[PDB]
DNA sequence: GCCATGGCTAGTA
DNA sequence: GCCATGGCTAGTA
């Protein structure tokens, strides 16, 4: 398979995931046949436009955080669209966004 | 080509 | 560890 198919998937997959769930990085890279494309599930997450209507607010890593994201911690912004998705986070010593993975897991 | 740089993460320590 | 993108440079031609 080749990128922009791959990316294609992706963001079906993402688009799958229902209201008030999430899933990760890594799952999503499974669920779409390629377990061992995490991070570059993380970038297509990361080249979308803001005008998507793509649910990349729903897909987090596998520590149930926000994933760092350093470049742009603009990201601030994934927190407010879950919190008014429902879904319930706090931070951490050392900062950090967090919550309940078992929970809000989207287990398809 | 070799190398650093990422919204990573299963399995060690 | 895994793996794409993209910016350097040995060193072929």
């Amino acid at each position: 398979m080749r990128m922009d198919e791959f990316y294609t998937k992706v963001y079906d997959a993402v688009c799958e995931i229902p209201y008030g769930k999430v899933s990760t990085y890594g799952e999503i890279a499974r669920y779409v046949g390629m377990p061992s494309y995490a991070r570059q599930v993380g970038q297509a997450m990361k080249h979308l436009h803001p005008e998507t209507h793509v649910p990349w607010h729903r897909v987090i890593n596998s520590r149930g955080t926000i994933s760092k994201r350093d470049i742009s911690a603009g990201e601030q912004r994934q927190k407010d669209r879950l919190e008014e998705e429902g879904v319930e986070i706090y931070q951490t010593s050392l900062g950090e966004y967090k919550l309940n993975l078992p929970e809000y897991m989207w287990k398809p």
